[PDB]
């Protein structure tokens, strides 16, 4: 009922064309949420918004190139105003011959960076919210970008709980139908129903075990 | 959607007349779905039994000592009969001057032995499911008992994913708004929607950072 | 130097004569420790002592049963005596067509009581050495058996600590060089230069990645 | 024995100058070993050397910004032309009105690329040994970085090994005598003892329980 309900539940989901960033505005726009959405291509962008009110799915965007500081400093302010500036749900959805070191610590911290500072951006919206919510969805490169966001999720969920604000980090599997089927769990976490849920870091990974011993991902 | 539905899904939820037991009954009952359960005391059972029927909840019931081999068996055998063969979920909840080392390897071993055998007794009508779905729900003994029971989680889940059976283990909280609302993280957890979730040891807890460095239930 | 130094510290491993047991008892005798074992089969005790006594190894022991209680307060009491009422180290070294649950329960539970037993029977030689210390060193029934002594390891080591009582688990590789090299841990973790280490839970594993993704034992 | 033996094994230790390693460095140094390190400031380097060498401890130094590529490319010439082009031991020790996103992003980063560049500069050196270990010794900054560097660590671990190149990653304590005294467990990893740990990411905390149930960092 009331409790497993994102009905007219606003939300920012970044990189929301494809992936699981796709699948997240599939599943909330599925519970009837409205949602705002972005992405670097305004073509790919028309183009999912289209196929999206053509299935009575709620949704805006705006071309933003999360990796730059004003443009996720314009996003939000976007944001806000078409939300009256309260923000119910932040899914923070980072994008994806070797890479080298600069590399390598490039791709992290620009993740992290971003992450972390839209967070900032979106915190007066979320507490004015009241029931506030975010979720960080995101080898090698991964797996230390995975320890990161892990550590900053279950960081602010220890700092913001006072104003309402919950944070859970979620990862897709390592090991299996479809990855993207996630997002069914990302939008359970942002449920009334899941309000005593945060500092969650969740892979739903397939999982093995050899000679009888479990193993999964770290 | 179908995909969220628990409707007409049949429930073997063990100790099922208080705390979080009786919870997870209530919860899954919201769902519509068939429950049977069971309790020692007849008359606590008859008593939930009846508070049930009045809120249209379909919940049958049977006086079983969960600790007791040829209860267990008949209890499973109840269920049988009564769901034809075939259960989609299985909630191993597990019952409640200091403790000595025979009565902390016996609590310990009792809840295992207990839990690992109701999941033997239930695997054919699971697996008859096509959908299969377990969940064990259960200091200094509670504490060795969740390392236990998470490892026989892990352990039985990488051995019966091919019947189709899953299975996970749910932890109250340590820290905080009831405990009990954990129910809903059960539920969701059982839905066809989190039929790629497995393996899964969640503890819902407040959590804790210190100085800025994160701290949680092992 | 000193910080490094085993010699002349008391130490008690349970079933000396053979697998990890026998590799800690010559590890201990390496660095010139005062060891007392034991084992139930009195042929291969006198067997392993023999040999040892040739090899300037100073090792004692006696034919206890650790399965019982009253062989575990006889040997701890044999153990006081010839301390003289003072214990250094405690190494609760648990023994090793298919399982049934009375059968994994009895011993899952067998081995916790055996080392939650023991530990309580020489907590006051322990306390008495003024730098005491305790390792607890031990599929299915394994991994199991892992959870549970791992989170009593870290129970003691949050209740013993004013005691001056430190408390460690270990474990052997589940993936590779015999896995009998690990007594080495075992002797630093209670080396004096090792005070400050304690509820620690260490699987000593070859570990592996999938695609670059870590992957360990739990 | 020589099991447990450092002598005349070389040594790379970075920011050797004070805290943690300085202390590895007097650790290793106690232990015979021979060591380089580095620091900014040429006169603590000179300053600390000379108190080194009145100690009958074989280390040499250099003034190397970490931070920066060329500094790195030239540190760990000096290091292959002193040695031989062999390196047994790598010890990456990582250096220390609010904290913004992009210096957030800037330190966990930059902390990240030293660690990972020195690590590959060192490959040649370490391989060419036989026995390569390598550990990285390193809130809301810190504990990010943590998550970081632990993946990092058992990443590379699951790639260096048929090198016999070893990785491990040691943090200091959150909750207690000194936090330097860590270094033994330091050299203990690196130790031909030790040869089988790998993977392991290791936070020698004092750790707690709350009303019985264990809490440790992540």
């Amino acid at each position: 009922s009331q409790r497993w309900s994102l009905k007219a539940k606003t939300v920012l989901v970044t990189g929301g064309t494809k992936g699981i960033g796709h699948a997240i505005v599939e599943e909330f726009a599925g519970f009837g949420a409205v949602i705002h959405t972005c992405a670097r291509n305004e073509y790919e962008l028309n183009e999912c918004l289209s196929k999206w009110q053509k299935k009575g799915f709620q949704v805006t965007g705006s071309v933003c190139d999360a990796s730059l500081r004003p443009e996720r400093e314009k996003l939000m302010q976007t944001v806000s105003s078409m939300f009256g500036g309260k923000l119910d749900i932040l899914i923070n959805n980072l994008g994806a011959l070797d890479y080298t070191a600069e590399d390598f610590s490039f791709h992290i911290s620009t993740n992290l960076e971003s992450a972390y500072h839209l967070s900032q951006l979106a915190h007066p919206l979320l507490k004015a919210s009241g029931c506030g919510n975010i979720i960080f969805m995101s080898g090698s490169i991964y797996s230390a970008t995975k320890g990161a966001l892990n550590q900053l999720a279950r960081n602010l969920a220890c700092e913001w709980a006072s104003d309402g604000i919950r944070a859970n980090a979620v990862a897709p599997a390592v090991i299996a139908g479809e990855p993207e089927e996630v997002s069914s769990l990302v939008a359970f976490l942002c449920m009334p129903a899941a309000s005593y849920i945060t500092g969650q870091t969740i892979c739903v990974d397939g999982g093995l075990t050899v000679n009888g011993f479990s193993y999964q991902p770290q």
